[PDB]
């Protein structure tokens, strides 16, 4: 497992549980020097437990697909709570066993579903690393239409950030403040798949990508990623989703 402390947090023990994740998940290659992903993980192999703990020392245990780095569900008490979702049910058959009782939310794991759920689009929702202690409080105690605001914080805080350094670094920036998403993060957050297909695809291809990828990074310019030599591929993007999973 991996775990994370709130208390005494600073962007360096933070940069320190990011890194401790991206090396949690396993990975037989890599693609232009960027870990892939594997394409399957048999049993519980596939699930990373994460444990969380806030400001004043309570924890949940998250629960992540190795393969995809997507959130199943989490533990907090004698409670399971997983998404309303195949692979989420079937990840609980092998996390949160001994839970005294499981709780399915009444939605999916994406952020359209979780976006209306909430209330709020996640641009108009403040990240940081306080904003993750807050997260980690409220679900703490059940209430969907409030877990869903903190499943779009912790999210971004955790995956988010272990598949872009350019995440983690948005973060560290808001350690001791919160602050919406850039207009970057979201479109990162949202060519993830698009990117690590393009960047497979270009192997073979002299390093150029069969089909541009339109972005915004930092100072809100509308780019097209055109190729590997490009700033998101050499820096960037940490992890890459495998093509038999997009
Ligand atoms: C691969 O990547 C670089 C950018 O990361 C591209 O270089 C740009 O190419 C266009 C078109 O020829 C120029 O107008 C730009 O000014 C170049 N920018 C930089 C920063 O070098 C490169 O073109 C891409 N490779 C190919 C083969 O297109």
């Amino acid at each position: 497992d991996v775990s994370f402390r709130l208390s005494g947090a600073d962007p360096r023990s933070y940069g320190m549980f990011i890194k401790d994740l991206r090396n949690a998940l396993p990975f037989r290659e890599k693609v232009y020097n960027i870990p892939l992903l594997l394409p399957s993980v048999s049993g519980a192999g596939r699930y990373l437990l994460m444990h969380l703990f806030n400001y004043d020392g309570k924890t949940i245990t998250v629960a992540l697909d190795v393969t995809n780095v997507y959130i199943m569900g989490y533990l907090a008490d004698t409670t399971s709570y997983f998404f309303n979702e195949p692979a989420a049910e079937l990840a609980s058959q092998y996390v949160f066993r001994d839970a005294r009782r499981k709780i399915t939310l009444p939605y999916s794991g994406n952020y359209e579903r979780l976006q209306i759920a909430a209330g709020k689009p996640r641009e108009k929702i403040p990240i940081g690393l306080p904003a993750l202690d807050s997260a980690i409080s409220t679900l703490l105690h059940y209430d969907s239409t409030a877990a869903a605001g903190a499943l779009l914080v912790l999210i971004q805080t955790t995956a988010e950030a272990a598949r872009f350094k350019y995440i983690e670094q948005q973060i560290q920036e808001r350690a001791y403040r919160d602050e919406v998403p850039s207009l970057a993060t979201i479109s990162l957050e949202n060519s993830w798949s698009g990117l690590s297909k393009q960047i497979q695809l270009a192997q073979g291809n002299n390093g150029i990508f069969r089909t541009p990828i339109v972005l915004v990074d930092n100072k809100g310019n509308r780019v097209q990623i055109t190729n590997v030599t490009s700033k998101v591929v050499t820096s960037n993007i940490q992890l890459l989703l495998n093509t038999r999973n997009i």
